């Protein structure tokens, strides 16, 4: 049987999807994931700040349909390094995902298997092509939320793991008042 | 070889994505789709308007990829019928597709293959899920451009012919200064 079409209402102001499941990430989910440990724990222990939320409206993961997701990224830093999400590969490596950035400040720091780095800036009206086999990871880089749309493959999943353990071969930091993308020292 | 990932910039407020593949649908490459073949011929004698232009980013057609397009519908009627897409089934109809209002107000028209139609509303921050096997048409309701992302599998292809021979089950139309979704009698 078909299933029905739908049209929900995105709030461009605050990522907000209708009829979306919601899910919230802390500082403290995301041990192991930023340089500066001691940064880390000060922050956790302090305040434990959500860095992320995200609005997903997803289907049963089969070939060819679409899930869509709104991610608003909260402004950060843990030490020098700007607030970001976790980053994943996908589990489906070959599947690719569009973004499109409603509001803020950020960029997108992608990687491929084998570790080679880019980076796209992305302001409001932004539309990044993340190819097949690339890692994705957002970071926010101004003073204010950080908000965009995915939409990726309903059959992409998630590999969460490999950039959990090793990070992206860059991270991204404020030095002398500029934000830069340097290398990572734990790779 | 991995593909490079890229941000292009969509301006929200004309729908030009800057160095897209651009497409333009006149009423004249349209012939067939209007249910008033009058009007519809008296209009491309006086006028031929654009109906809507297309500023696309495509890949190649592999499983996985996509592929994503900005639309600016433009406002108009032919004899009662709002100015519309052609409209299209995807060759491979499992695929589902993502759509982004922008601007203006318009608003979907969908079908299944045994012609069973439904009609969603569309104004600026609306998504809609347009689930696979469904046959897919936008309409401009509205006096000024609709102008809408989709955001497609790069595999589904569009199939159009099913659509041009017999249209739409329903058709949407001006009455009395009211949109009206009615049965298309030609159908
Ligand atoms: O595959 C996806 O769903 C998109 O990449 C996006 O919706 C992403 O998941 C969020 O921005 C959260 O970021 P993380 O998944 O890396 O935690
Ligand atoms: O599959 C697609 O590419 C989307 O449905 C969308 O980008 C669409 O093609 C245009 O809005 C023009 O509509 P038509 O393809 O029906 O002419
Ligand atoms: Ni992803
Ligand atoms: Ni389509």
């Amino acid at each position: 049987m078909y299933k029905e079409p739908f049209g929900v209402k995105v709030d461009f102001e605050t990522g907000i999807i209708e009829g979306a499941k919601k899910s919230v990430r802390r500082l403290s989910d995301m041990e192991g994931y930023f340089v500066d440990e001691r940064a880390w724990k000060e922050l956790v222990e302090k305040e434990d700040p959500v860095v992320y939320e995200v609005y997903a409206v997803e289907q049963e993961e089969k070939e060819g349909d679409l899930n869509f997701a709104t991610t608003v990224l909260y402004p950060g830093k843990v030490g020098k390094e700007f607030f970001f999400t976790k980053g994943h590969f996908h589990a489906k490596l070959d599947r690719a995902e569009v973004y499109v950035a409603l509001k803020g400040k950020g960029g997108m720091l992608l990687q491929t298997p084998e570790g080679d780095a880019k980076w796209i800036s992305m302001e409001p009206g932004t539309v990044v092509y993340v190819p097949p086999y690339w890692a994705h990871r957002t970071v926010n880089i101004g003073d204010e939320p950080f908000i965009f749309l995915a939409i990726y493959p309903a059959d992409a999943g998630h590999d969460y793991g490999t950039i959990a353990e090793k990070g992206f071969s860059k991270i991204v930091i404020e030095e002398n008042g500029e934000v830069k993308v340097v290398d990572n020292p734990r790779w």
